[PDB]
């Protein structure tokens, strides 16, 4: 795991990560309190 972490980390930097964050938040807690 260790030499897999320089391919994994530089993974997440791609933007992607930050794609998937966004899907967790509503999936988990709905949109409530809007304004």
């Amino acid at each position: 795991a260790f030499r897999q972490a320089l391919q994994l980390a530089a993974c997440g930097l791609a933007g992607l990560s930050a794609a998937v964050l966004f899907s967790a938040v509503a999936v988990g807690k709905p949109r409530a309190g809007g304004d």
